[PDB]
């Protein structure tokens, strides 16, 4: 999902 930002 976001394992970008993480939130």
């Amino acid at each position: 999902f976001t394992l970008d930002a993480d939130f």
